[PDB]
């Protein structure tokens, strides 16, 4: 089938910031700094993932994930870790690249998520 999900069960499987604010010891400054790291980082995994997706077999594809996967832990951002989870939980099961298509395409879809609304968290 062409279709991934595109179902978000609710705004905060996006962005729960109360998770990014005890990830960083309760401060503001901290989880905001930690939001725009995180942010700053994910074009260069999107760029990958793209690559990925039309067949270009990018080097370097799994360990760029769990790197993501590590940087979610410092921040609050549900959805996205647990993408970068089964993604590379499937990888390292030995699952073909080419099956995880639609959790690559998820993932892409979930970066413009957490974009928007980190945009708006601190208001
Ligand atoms: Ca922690």
């Amino acid at each position: 089938s062409n279709a991934v999900n595109e179902i978000v069960v609710n705004p905060n499987a996006t962005l729960d910031w109360q998770l990014a604010l005890r990830q960083a010891a309760g401060k503001t400054d901290l989880a905001r700094d930690m939001l725009q790291m995180l942010l700053d980082f994910l074009p260069e995994v999107r760029n990958k993932v793209e690559e990925q997706l039309v067949g270009e077999n990018p080097e370097g594809l799994v360990d760029l994930i769990h790197k993501l996967h590590g940087s979610c832990g410092y921040s609050g951002v549900p959805r996205m870790k647990n993408l970068c989870q089964l993604i590379e939980q499937q990888l390292r099961s030995g699952t073909k690249e080419e099956d995880l298509e639609p959790e690559l395409l998820e993932l892409l879809d979930e970066m413009d998520n957490v974009a928007r609304e980190a945009s708006k968290i601190l208001g």
